[PDB]
């Protein structure tokens, strides 16, 4: 059984919040004793999944390089399975990997519109575990294609649910945030509510965990769509609606997912993932 205080210690840095007012420690770089983390799940013998999904020119833009840093700075040390999930296998980029590495690919339907391409990776997800995720790994991180593992992005982010901190909120106050704020919608935050923004590009926990997180952001993207609405953010505001009623028992700092066009102040010390640089016009065929 391991406690927080074995491995996370707040006071090593001051400056930014560490605590929830639920508990849950946010991970930021100095905080974290990976060293004591590794012991401990290495003789637990665990294997973590990372999904990652890339329709259309996003396999061409972004899946190599994806798949490639991934290989090198994720989970280092203990068995990952990679689940690559595209819409046209012969363009699969097939990079060699390294000790305890492995991976499956599987063809999937694209959607017509990139709204619901985002989207639909819940319903997907949900299916994925089910048939056999559930069986494979201990914890699953579900991530966006188009960023870039800069350094090891280790066991210091696992656990039952796990949240991300966006790079561009993390300061600001909730009224600031966000979040789809029309009542119509399934994904709807009143002003006066909410703990942080979250980021849907990088998500996960245990099997379990994240098959209640895709389902339920599924099902409102669905009732939605019944009541001809469309959450600002689709995915995104549904996953903050869902982690603000279902608090994360973990949330990681922006330094696991920083956007470098914000520059890197004094809080960002070791950046874990970057965001590739949008591309829009190429990448996404719908407005
Ligand atoms: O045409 C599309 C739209 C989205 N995606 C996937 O869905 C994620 C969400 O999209 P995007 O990264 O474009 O969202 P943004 O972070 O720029 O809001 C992407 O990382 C991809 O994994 C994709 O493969 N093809
Ligand atoms: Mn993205």
């Amino acid at each position: 059984k391991l406690k927080l205080s074995d491995w996370f210690n707040p006071f090593k840095r001051p400056e930014v919040v560490t605590m929830t007012k639920w508990k849950a420690p946010v991970v930021w770089e100095g905080t974290y004793n990976r060293a004591v983390l590794d012991n401990y799940y290495a003789k637990q013998k665990i294997t973590v999944g990372l999904t990652v999904f890339a329709v259309g020119r996003y396999i061409e833009h972004y899946l190599e390089e994806f798949l490639t840093s991934a290989n090198k700075h994720f989970m280092v040390g203990h068995p990952v399975i990679f689940y690559i999930m595209v819409d046209d296998v012969s363009r699969m980029p097939l990079i060699e990997l390294g000790p305890l590495r492995s991976f499956k690919v599987f063809k999937i339907k694209p959607e017509k519109r990139w709204q619901d391409i985002s989207m639909m990776r819940m319903k997907t997800i949900g299916e994925h575990i089910v048939a056999h995720i559930q069986h494979e790994v201990d914890f699953l991180f579900c991530m966006d294609v188009d960023q870039v593992f800069q350094d090891k992005f280790g066991v210091e982010t696992l656990g039952e649910s796990v949240a991300q901190l966006q790079a561009g909120w993390y300061k600001a106050d909730p009224n600031d945030f966000t979040y789809e704020r029309r009542k119509e919608s399934a994904a709807y935050i009143p002003f006066g509510e909410g703990d942080f923004y979250y980021h849907a590009a990088i998500f996960g926990g245990t099997p379990t965990q994240v098959l209640n997180i895709t389902q339920e952001c599924f099902k409102g993207i669905l009732k939605d769509k019944k009541n001809d609405i469309e959450a600002q953010w689709h995915d995104e505001s549904h996953l903050n609606k869902y982690f603000l009623l279902n608090k994360p028992t973990k949330i990681l700092s922006p330094e696991y997912c920083w956007d470098y066009h914000i520059g890197l102040p004094a809080d960002i010390k070791l950046v874990k993932m970057s965001w590739q640089t949008k591309e829009y016009n190429v990448v996404r065929n719908n407005v």
